[PDB]
């Protein structure tokens, strides 16, 4: 094939900047700080539970939500000795509180009979709930955003909402049920990839990776918006053995583009790279929720993963902030290993774009601690603050299913100082395990 060069007018996590990562990780700026071990409690209202992907409820700008003089909390939950037991949970705390054991246990968002109460086709084929967002409406209520997970649909993902009624009290939170339960949007094959271009491929055994997951919700002058966990479709950079031929993915020259291109032609990683067409997309939705414009992605990562996880983005002192977690291990880049686990950034003075990498090459947080460590950490998402120049920091602590007496937790937050198109982990900034808020 001949090389050409096509961006279709998105933004693009280039093979060059992230081959810059392996030696810029070394400096403690852009670190996940060690963690004490001994201070490490499971989630006591979660009961044996294993706790991870978590997000809080937030207000239309990304800061934490007051509901009723509480905070709240969803996270993904479910037997640690079953990988495929995955439920939301609704967790929750008093403002002001910030021990681990301050946040109490509303149970699962959703009863087993509400998918088909929904009155929706997918999602009464749902078998888990995967993550997503939650946001606060300007009359008052829970509005939650989740992926649906169909095991029967060779994992078919949909983005899917809900309204979950909550009732409060002086001392409790009690989740009375859902309503307005409803399939939002299960890809297009054009922008985003669909279940049946996965099927095409040969589902699993494919070696491909089909993602539709991780909704954030965002607003912009009054407009609602979900960035989220895709992949590319056929018409803005679609995978294949033509995409490695793209000078868009690699960046820098054509002489590095000659160089890396022959390299990754003739090595191992050929296939997962032909494959790889991770996205961060975009759909602007109705005032009832419901899909008004799919949009052009905001970022993709052709050749580079197929897997850029937990979409977030938020405005912070007159700067878009876009950030996705992503694994070294799904990567096809040299220096970079299976340890590896990155929080990757970038900036815009727009919503919309064009987003350029946060420090010079997208590196915001490494982490690269055994899969055994106990105070390993994943899912690194970044709490949007009502002032200053810090964010939050927060993940889930230890790996699903590994001890008995351990379980996945909310592991102890941290602070990134951010400022411009720069970052930097605060010094010794560990707080509580699950604090959201700087100011308590
Ligand atoms: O697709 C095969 C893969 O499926 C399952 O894992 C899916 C996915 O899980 C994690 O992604 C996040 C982030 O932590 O976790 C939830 C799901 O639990 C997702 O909404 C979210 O993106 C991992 O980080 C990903 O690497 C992984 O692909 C299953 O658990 C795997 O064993 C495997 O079968
Ligand atoms: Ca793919």
């Amino acid at each position: 094939q001949k090389p050409y060069k096509e961006t279709y007018g998105i933004s693009h996590i280039t093979r060059h900047d992230m081959l810059q990562i392996p030696e810029q990780q070394k400096n403690e700026k852009y670190q996940v700080p060690e963690f004490d071990s001994s201070t490490i409690k499971n989630i006591s209202s979660a009961k044996g539970l294993d706790v991870w992907d978590s997000w809080p409820l937030q207000n239309a700008d990304g800061t934490v939500a007051n509901y009723h003089g509480y905070h709240i909390v969803f996270a993904l939950a479910g037997d640690p000795k079953n990988a495929d037991d995955t439920s939301i949970y609704m967790f929750y705390q008093k403002v002001g509180e910030t021990s681990i054991d301050s946040w109490k246990n509303a149970g699962r968002v959703f009863k087993d009979s509400d998918k088909f109460d929904a009155n929706d086709s997918i999602l009464k084929d749902q078998t888990q709930e995967w993550s997503g967002s939650a946001t606060f409406t300007s009359d008052g209520k829970i509005r939650l955003f989740y992926t649906d997970f169909s095991g029967k649909h060779y994992g078919k993902q949909t983005l899917t909402t809900a309204q979950v009624n909550v009732s409060a009290s002086d001392s409790s939170l009690n989740i009375n049920g859902v309503e307005d339960y409803k399939s939002i949007f299960d890809g297009d094959g054009k922008t985003y990839q669909n279940v049946q271009q996965f099927i095409d491929e040969g589902n699993y055994s494919s070696g491909d990776n089909h993602t539709l997951r991780d909704p954030h919700y965002v607003e912009d002058k009054g407009h609602k918006y979900l960035v989220f966990e895709a992949n590319t479709g056929t018409e803005d950079g679609y995978q294949g053995e033509e995409s490695l031929f793209n000078k868009a993915y690699y960046g820098k020259s054509t002489s590095f583009f000659r160089q890396e291109s022959q390299k990754l032609l003739q090595s191992d990683k050929k296939r997962t790279a032909e494959l790889a067409n991770g996205a961060l997309g975009m759909i602007e939705l109705n005032d009832d929720y419901t899909l008004k414009k799919v949009m052009k992605p905001l970022i993709a990562s052709n050749t580079v993963t197929d897997e850029i996880a937990r979409a977030n983005v938020f405005k912070m002192n007159g700067k878009w902030y876009l950030f996705t977690d992503s694994r070294g291990s799904k990567m096809t880049i040299d220096g970079i290993t299976s340890n590896d686990i990155y929080m990757l950034g970038y900036v815009s003075n727009s919503l919309t774009g064009p987003y350029k990498p946060l420090n010079k090459t997208g590196l915001v947080l490494k982490m690269d601690l055994d899969p055994n460590d106990v105070t390993f950490t994943y899912s690194h998402f970044a709490v949007p603050q009502a002032k200053g120049n810090n964010v939050v920091i927060t993940s889930y602590m230890t790996n699903r299913g590994f001890y008995a007496d351990k379980q996945s937790t909310f592991a102890p937050s941290f602070l990134l100082n951010i400022k411009g198109k720069k970052t930097s982990v605060v010094k010794d900034s560990i707080l509580e395990q699950g604090q959201l808020t700087v100011n308590k």
